[PDB]
């Protein structure tokens, strides 16, 4: 078995169906303890609650869902109705994914979408009924985080307020995404600083809020 196996099967045999806070913490729990993974965190994550708490958004889409551990963290603080879309291209991940979900009880207010974010983004409008999104976490490789966004805008995605949250802009760190965003005056950016995931290394999170052309 794999690594996400190994957090899914500790999930459900240490956490209560249905409760996504105890899912979040038998995860942080086992990556603290037996093996390291690339889930938000508890740091981070608490960053992210704040912001969600703050805009409320309807409509959330995330790029890259790994074992589900954000979609669970972001989709238990969402109002009822509102509802997160999360894109994972590899299909592994999609199944954990799907399955942390369910265990949480979160599955009515998620879709996964198996697929690569810049096929599956041109889709969202016509396939999946968007108009336009509120908040957007990036959380899959570095090197999409400026194209990606560069697509959100083209496909008429973004609106005045659109939040785009970003993981990891220190570490492993997205340089090209940073400097566009906090150079252009279409976004409105702040940088909270934070700690990588279940270690002693700084990171943060960027929030750029979408300001229109
Ligand atoms: N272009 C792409 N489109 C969709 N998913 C992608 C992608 N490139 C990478 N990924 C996926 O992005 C993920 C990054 S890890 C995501 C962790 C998750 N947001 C959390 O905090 O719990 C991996 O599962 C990887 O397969
Ligand atoms: O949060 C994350 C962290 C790291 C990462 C890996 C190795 C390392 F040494 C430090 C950090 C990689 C990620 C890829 N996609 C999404 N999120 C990520
Ligand atoms: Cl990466
Ligand atoms: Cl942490
Ligand atoms: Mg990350």
């Amino acid at each position: 078995d794999t690594k996400e196996q190994r957090i899914l099967r500790y999930v459900q045999q240490n956490a209560k169906p249905g409760d996504p806070q105890s899912v979040l913490e038998a995860i942080d729990t086992y990556c603290t303890q037996k093996e390291w993974a690339m889930n938000v965190g508890d740091a981070k994550g608490q960053i992210m609650d704040a912001v969600i708490r703050e805009y409320s958004p309807s409509l959330v889409l995330e790029l890259g869902a790994y074992c589900g551990y954000s979609a669970v963290r972001m989709a238990r603080l969402l109002q009822p109705g509102a509802r997160l879309l999360t894109m994972e291209i590899n299909p592994d991940c999609a199944a954990i994914t799907q399955q942390m979900l369910n265990f949480a009880g979160l599955q009515d207010k998620v879709t996964i979408l198996n697929g690569a974010s810049q096929d599956l983004i041109p889709q969202l409008k016509k396939k999946y009924d968007v108009d336009t999104l509120d908040m957007v976490f990036l959380d899959h490789w570095k090197d999409r985080y400026l194209p990606d966004t560069l697509l959100l805008e083209k496909c008429g995605l973004l609106r005045k307020g659109t939040v785009l949250l970003a993981d990891n802009v220190i570490v492993p760190g997205t340089p090209d995404f940073l400097a566009y965003v906090r150079g252009s005056s279409s976004f409105e950016c702040t940088h909270y600083s934070s700690y990588l995931e279940y270690m002693k290394v700084v990171d943060g999170l960027e929030k750029a809020i979408y300001q229109g052309p």
